[PDB]
């Protein structure tokens, strides 16, 4: 298909109230169940937040994973196909902390069929997986200070790299005042920029390495 | 098909002379080519060897590679399709320090068109790659003296984990009287292990996280 000029998955639905990590680098724990949580959406019609907490303590050293000290959200997705579950955030929330794995399958919300890895540095693919697809997890170099600060707008920071540090989810894309941007889903509460979003440069030489590392998980 | 109990791509002039690293971290440079290598042998006929130092100087900073600090087989890989080609190990030799890109067309040796990320952790997969497609470029944990101490035999570290550190290629499967193992190509030299080479523990919970991050190339 021709792609839309422009998405937004919280037109549909498919996207949870943005969350607080706190002083845990839970980030990639929460990019990975942002994402599935809106394939679990379109597949059952119900939106429900999935456990960080749940790979935090559980997605840890055979998924490579450091928990509060920082993941993968491939690994994530695996160790979901291989638990065949994730629970639900109700029923295993979030502390901010390591503990040890407390996973019950009565608290099941999502299971997880496989996952996909998007070719490095395209910007062009992961536009057509957000329109096709759905919400994305990507890595993003988020250590400059401007990041920290950015309320509003589209950010461009030059001394932003591909160097990518920090997890968080491209929930759509499109255009404001002659901009190209993609939305971005953080993890550091609504306080964080546009209560929890940040529009970072679309099609700007692959900026702050949003689209480095791209990936999507999907549900049988 | 019913995968073969072994293979050995050696046999099937898949692979090139083991190369000495030095003390460059270019371990991620030389798992990217010697996979390539496969491809154009399979392609063409010839048995070439690609030039790592063009990975080293060229796929940069853009493609989140650190040079002789390291870096992804997949971003290189990716380098090759976005640059539309790579050198000749004779026109561009390896150098084992950082360069300025050195790059030409003329020398071009090689291009790749696609790159395929396995799923984590599955030795099951893993197998059928390298039976089916050829050699996979991996990452293992190397942080073991026993590591840098091999000889001979089949590899096992019982404080090995999924924290993997350095880039290798392997080239084949089998057992050793039924100790299944990984034919790996390393790129410390023929002086290392079995002559370059050094078998790893097979089917034995994703042993120093071979199966982790395995990805292989392919040529139009
Ligand atoms: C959040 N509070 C802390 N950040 C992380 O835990 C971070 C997430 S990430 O999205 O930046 N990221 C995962 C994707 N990853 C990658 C690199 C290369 C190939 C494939 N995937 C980049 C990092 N995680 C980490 O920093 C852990 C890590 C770093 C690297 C370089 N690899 O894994
Ligand atoms: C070689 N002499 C030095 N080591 C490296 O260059 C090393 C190679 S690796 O095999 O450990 N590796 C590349 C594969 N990579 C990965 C993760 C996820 C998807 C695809 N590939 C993991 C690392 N590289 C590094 O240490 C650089 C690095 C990247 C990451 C995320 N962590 O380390």
């Amino acid at each position: 298909r021709i792609l839309p000029d422009s998405v937004d998955w919280r037109e549909k639905g498919c996207v949870t109230e943005v969350k607080y990590q706190g002083s845990c680098g839970a980030c990639w724990a929460f990019s990975a169940v942002g994402a599935l949580e809106a394939q679990l959406k379109l597949k059952t019609g119900k939106l429900v937040s999935l456990s960080a907490q749940n790979l935090v303590d559980c997605s840890t050293e055979k998924y490579g994973n450091k928990g509060c000290n920082g993941g993968f959200m491939t690994t994530a997705f695996q160790y979901i196909i291989d638990n065949k579950g994730i629970d639900s955030d109700a029923s295993y929330p979030y502390k901010a902390m390591d503990q040890k794995c407390q996973y019950d399958s009565k608290y099941r919300a999502a299971t997880c069929s496989k996952y996909t890895e998007l070719p490095y540095g395209r910007e062009d693919v992961l536009k057509e997986a957000v329109a096709n697809k759905g919400p994305v997890s990507v890595g993003v170099d988020a250590r400059h200070p401007s990041f920290f600060l950015y309320r509003s707008g589209v950010y461009y920071e030059p001394s932003c790299t591909q160097n990518v540090n920090h997890g968080v989810l491209v929930v759509g894309y499109g255009d404001l005042n002659g901009k190209e941007y993609w939305l971005v889903k953080n993890s550091w509460g609504h306080n964080f920029g546009e209560e929890g979003y940040i529009r970072m440069a679309r099609n700007k030489g692959n900026h702050c390495g949003i689209a480095s590392f791209p990936s999507y998980p999907e549900i049988h």
